[PDB]
């Protein structure tokens, strides 16, 4: 910058903006009863 | 004016004078670095 003794004439600011998002995820499984019934374990569902 | 023995039948006037009145000035400017860097301590003055 530059000031002479006359002066009369700058300088600005900005801001930017930052965005995110939300996603959905998940997943499942299944199982019959005579899975259940007629296994070796009988711990499998735990 | 000459009234004989019988009598039966001047004017005055009125100037008027006109003034006027103006405007006048001046004015001048300084800035301070001037005055902050001057040998001369009473400039303003």
């Amino acid at each position: 910058p530059a000031l002479t003794e006359n002066g009369g004439r700058r300088v600005g600011f900005t801001r930017i903006q930052l965005i995110g998002s939300i996603k959905k995820f998940g997943f499942f499984y299944e199982w019959t009863q005579e899975a259940m019934d007629f296994d070796t374990d009988e711990e499998l569902d735990s």
